[PDB]
């Protein structure tokens, strides 16, 4: 049902996120982080639902 | 006292950190010795203990582990409320006094820890707090 | 089946030691990953178990974490009897799929190992196995 | 009231469980089988009864 994205930046090892997911590509995934529209390497990124609820 | 909600918060003895868990409605604790009192490490602890009970709400103080994105990750997949801002800290009192009391049985902190536990969640008061928990999860389905 | 009984096993994956008990009435697990096979962690686990749940008897194979002395001291000290002698390996097959399933969605094997529990334990078939156990052990507490 | 478990022989298992008969400072005495023994504490888990 719903995803969050948390993501990694310019050499900043810490996670960021929750990001709201906008499109998923096969290389990057665009997403925007309270008011910033980032696009991020795949593999820089998870994109994880909310299974539980 | 809603039966999902849980509080969470690190004590720490012999240079070592413990991570507890405590139901709330029951007193029931869990309880882990962990390398490093991080995020990582805390999200690790909640996604075994979500798996083992019902969890709804975690409150916690603002411990910078606590509010890592890891710790969100964790509760965001696993279905958990977080709440930040005294039942967890009379539980670590508890908990350690009865490390005091058996920790010369055991070689390693870790091992008289689990033996706390133990003796906490068995001890009825007369139900114990590891019958209270069942119960109340029970009459909750 | 008894509310008591439990199996446990260890099965692998990636070199890592996954060391996995089944509550047998309910289908319910717990996993842990352990740094090595061996009776000091497989005793320390065990603890840990029986501090959460009525655990009364053990069930595994021979090997040897599972018969060494540190085993028989946490199952003395805990009231737990110990049995020698297919759920658990039903179950290891069962937690090895649901792991491959979810396993690139973690740096960790040990976090899609615990994904894959709470996955097992939180699926209704109506109850889920997190359910049957919570209702079987409150029923033995209540009617007792 | 107690339980022990022991190392002696230069062998890394642990042995017992041993009859507890007495808690030194530097030593347990305790009888295994038939023998009695003395054994350094560092080579001695002593276990209060609980569980069952
Ligand atoms: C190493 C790491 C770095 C970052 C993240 C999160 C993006 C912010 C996670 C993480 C945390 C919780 C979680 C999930 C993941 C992917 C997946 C769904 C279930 O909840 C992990 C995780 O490792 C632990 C030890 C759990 C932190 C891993 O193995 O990848
Ligand atoms: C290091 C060690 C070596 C031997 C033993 C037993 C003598 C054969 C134990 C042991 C095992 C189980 C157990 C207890 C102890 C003392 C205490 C009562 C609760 O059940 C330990 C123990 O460590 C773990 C990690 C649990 C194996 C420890 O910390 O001393
Ligand atoms: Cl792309
Ligand atoms: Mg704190
Ligand atoms: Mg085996």
């Amino acid at each position: 049902q719903n995803f969050r994205v948390y993501y990694r930046d310019s050499r900043d090892p810490v996670w960021k996120g929750p990001a709201k997911l906008l499109e998923k590509g096969e290389g990057a995934v665009v997403i925007q982080d309270n008011s910033d529209i980032k696009v991020v390497p795949r593999r820089k990124a998870k994109i994880i639902r909310d299974y539980g609820k």
